[PDB]
């Protein structure tokens, strides 16, 4: 989450307890769906997610990830129906995604010996919401919204035998499977993990389930309004689909194996937040969000590999605390139809194909529109970049680009 959702709320960095943003408050809060113009809102746009990331070896090898994006589409309506805002879309988003190609160290037995798989990652959401808005009295707008998340999961990851070993004796990894292969990958072997299948048949890792909010806003002042909304906890299933878990023995003998994998306990912690934007001109305004995720309160994962031959099992255990988020924005009414945005993110071990989400993010905004019913919105969020280091002794640097882009016609009743 952390960034809302469409090209305003990402370019005015992250905020959106309070004013206009658009179809996307369809998530966010939807209480803020009665500040929109007369009429039926149609909303298309597209986001990007480029990522820059960067581990190092104890023996000055790099692997880099980033060596095109994933696009997720985005579509949506919103209809007025007397003091009503009912509303739908789909909202396509990527929330992971690393290529390390295979080429790198990450691609090596522990032992030297340089095997041909990948390192990747890739997660995709889909969020389908339906919801509705009432200006319950033009003080107060109350704001739901159920979802529909669809979750798929891509991954291809070398474990080297040291980590396996580690996993083992911690007792993290166990299985029937655990005594069988344990000689065949042996001291300078490793075992990869590989979900690579798509879609439905094809296996691939997902679940479906739902999910939800709810929000209000009110204006103490002419132009000060201040905002507020609950998530619920996404009930998602366990992801399951196909997977082929492979040892590699010390010279590189392969030895493969499918079977089911389902990746248990997570779902997303319900966030609660407050805010306020303001006018101070007339063409100027200011936003403040304060954003509480509960991850804390999420106490109930694993990865569950099984095959005819038998399975392994990996425990591993998070250690979360709930997160705290602050975000200001501003936008500036320039010309008549040219309106610009910016604003700043603030938020509060390692494994190079799953990274660490970033702690703060830089935004930009701009708003054209055509006519007093088409416009375009831009938004540009930068993950600020952090270092951060733990044989595989490694350090990792890790920074993030964000493109935001819609179009939204305004359409009238007859
Ligand atoms: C996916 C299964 C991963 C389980 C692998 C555990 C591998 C951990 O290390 C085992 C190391 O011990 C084995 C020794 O090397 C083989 C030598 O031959 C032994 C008899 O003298
Ligand atoms: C909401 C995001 C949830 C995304 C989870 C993707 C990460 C889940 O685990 C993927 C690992 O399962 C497959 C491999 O076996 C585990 C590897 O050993 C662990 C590293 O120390």
């Amino acid at each position: 989450d952390l960034e809302g959702y469409g090209a305003i709320s990402r370019a005015m960095g992250g905020t959106s307890s309070s004013y206009y943003t658009g179809n996307a408050a369809l998530i966010s809060n939807p209480a803020t769906l009665s500040f929109a113009p007369d009429g039926n809102q149609f909303e298309l746009g597209l986001d990007v997610v480029t990522t820059d990331i960067k581990v190092h070896d104890s023996h000055g090898a790099e692997a880099k990830s980033s060596t095109g994006p994933y696009v997720g589409p985005q579509l949506s309506y919103v209809a007025q129906l007397d003091d009503w805002r009912f509303g739908a879309g789909l909202f396509v988003s990527s929330g992971l995604g690393t290529e390390y190609g295979s080429k790198s160290f990450l691609s090596q037995t522990e032992n030297g010996i340089q095997t041909s798989f990948d390192n990747s990652s890739r997660l995709i959401v889909l969020r389908a919401p339906i919801g509705f808005s009432y200006q319950a009295t033009s003080k107060l707008t109350f704001g739901a919204s159920v979802d529909l998340v669809w979750t798929s999961l891509n991954l291809e990851l070398l474990l080297p035998s040291s980590q396996v070993g580690a996993l083992t004796a911690q007792g993290n990894l166990s299985g029937g499977l655990v005594p069988s292969l344990a000689g065949f990958v042996g001291t300078g072997g490793a075992a990869h993990f590989s979900l690579s299948r798509n879609s439905t048949a094809g296996g691939a890792v997902d679940a479906v389930g739902w999910g939800g909010r709810l929000g209000l806003t009110y204006k103490l002042t002419d132009n000060t309004v201040l905002g507020a909304m609950y998530n619920f906890k996404t009930s998602v299933g366990d992801l399951e689909g196909k997977a082929t878990l492979s040892a590699i023995s010390g010279d590189g003998a392969v030895l493969p194996l499918d079977g089911d994998i389902r990746v248990k306990n997570f779902e997303m912690p319900a966030s609660l937040t407050l805010g306020l934007a303001h006018q101070f001109n007339e063409r100027w305004v200011v936003a403040a969000d304060i954003k509480r995720a509960y991850w804390g309160d999420v106490m109930d994962m694993n990865v569950a590999f099984i095959s005819q031959l038998g399975g392994i099992d990996v425990a591993l255990p998070h250690r979360y605390q709930d997160i705290t988020v602050a975000s200001i924005g501003t936008a500036y009414k320039y010309n008549n139809d040219l309106t610009l945005r910016a604003g700043y993110s603030y938020a509060q071990l390692i494994l190079p194909v799953i990274p660490a989400y970033l702690k703060r993010h830089v935004t930009f905004g701009g708003e054209y529109d055509f006519d007093k019913d088409s416009r375009i919105n831009l938004a540009i969020s930068f993950g600020l970049r952090e270092r951060v280091q733990t044989t595989e002794m490694l350090r990792q640097s890790h920074s993030q680009i964000n493109a935001v882009v819609s179009y939204s016609k305004n359409f009238h009743h007859h």
